[PDB]
Order: structure tokens, then sequence, then C-alpha cells
């Protein structure tokens, strides 16, 4: 199946990707506390339900919230400023919060139903978001030995991430709070806070710039 791409809001953003987020794929965005992670990720929420020719794919959503992040009425509005009815693109959101690292792991294994079920709507899951995809892996697997087993633990998460984008035509979003670790994620995009509330993004193998408004994000 050929790739879909979703734009982010952003036209900046997406140049960087290539032209958008994935199916597919795995895409990471990391960065410091406040570096709009979130937003990010409640953007491409409200992004991906628009048609092909605006920067979407007709698509619904699964969200994996293992901090109690998401905000529903941040989507309402994203999609009322868009021109978009904020509760049928609410009801096209299905959510779940992620108790610990190993009830994160299950909820994966778990979508799985949805997606096939979804799959031959007209709303099929395009968008599997994962805000945060370490939070839980960080706070217990911590001290001598638990390097490897964490990042054991995370490959299999991400495999088993991989595995649903791959089969389903999906985009894979996760967010990861940082600052020599391996990564498994398809692109990794580094996001950190700049001058007059902007928001910078860089690649990690130029910068794009975005502003966090009441559209979600945009130039
Ligand atoms: C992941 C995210 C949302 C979900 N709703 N139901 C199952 C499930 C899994």
């Amino acid at each position: 199946a050929t790739i879909g791409r979703i734009s982010t809001g952003s036209k900046s953003l997406d140049k960087l990707l290539g032209g958008g987020i994935e199916t597919q794929a795995i895409t990471e965005v990391f960065g410091e506390f406040g570096s709009g992670k979130t937003q990010l990720a409640h953007t491409l929420a409200v992004m991906v339900q628009l048609p092909p020719e605006e920067g979407g794919l007709n698509g619904s959503v699964m969200w994996i919230d293992t901090e109690n992040t998401f905000r529903p009425e941040r989507i309402r509005e994203i999609a009322q400023n868009r021109g978009l009815d904020p509760d049928e693109v609410l009801k096209h959101i299905a959510y779940a919060r992620a108790f610990n690292s190993n009830h994160q792991m299950l909820l994966v294994q778990q979508a799985e139903d949805m997606i096939k079920e979804l799959l031959n709507t007209d709303r099929p899951v395009k968008l599997l978001i994962v805000d945060s995809l370490t939070s839980h892996f960080r706070s217990e697997y911590i001290g001598r030995g638990a390097l490897a087993e964490r990042q054991q633990k995370l490959a299999k998460h991400l495999a088993d991430l991989h595995r649903l984008a791959n089969l389903y035509d999906i985009a894979v979003f996760v967010t990861n709070q940082v600052q020599i670790l391996a990564h498994s994620a398809t692109l990794r995009v580094y996001l950190r806070k700049g001058k007059g509330g902007k928001r910078i993004a860089r690649l990690i193998d130029g910068e794009a710039v975005f502003s966090i408004t009441e559209k979600g994000i945009e130039d």
C-alpha cells in the first residue's frame, strides 16, 4: 500500500518532514517539558480527519495517554477553528489511559481490534498516538541492569507499533521527554522552544519553525 501523509498544520514543519507525517512509520518527537510535543499530537489528531486535498487522510485516531495530558476541549477548539465540527472530530478519537508500561503494551495489542473493525469504513484508523512513549518505562525500569531491560521492552513495544503502522497503513506518532540510548522510531524530530514563543524542529538522522495557536500549530 502507498504511504499517506498527514499535515502537521505548519507548512514549515511539513516541508522538513518531506510532506507531512507518514503512515507506515513511527515518528518520534522528543524534547524538554514544554517543547510542544503534546500540542503537535493534538493538532495531528485533528488534521488527519481532514480530506486528502486538505492534508488529512479522512482518518480516525487512537490515542494512548500515559500522563493524563489529553484535553478534549483542545481538540474541539482546534477543530472548530479549522472549520471542522468539534464534536464529530472528538468522536473519531478513541482514547485510553495507560496505567503502567505493561498496560501500555497491552493497549497497543488491543488497538488492533478497533483498527480491524474500522479498516473498511469511510474513516479507518490513520493515526495512533502514544503520549508519552517512555514515561512509564523511565519510572519503572531504573538502576543497575535497567538499561538493557528497559531497552528490550521498549524494542518489543516499538516492534508492535511498527507492525500496526505497516500492516494497516497507519501513522504512529509518539512523544518522548528528553534532557546515548538507541531508538527504533522511523524518524526522530527534536523539538525545542525558540524566541518569540516559537517552537523549532530539527530532524535527528534545516529547521522548521512554528507557533502554537488557536488552530493547534501553524507557521
Ligand atoms: C488504544 C487507544 C484507544 C483505545 N480504545 N479502545 C482500545 C484502545 C487502545
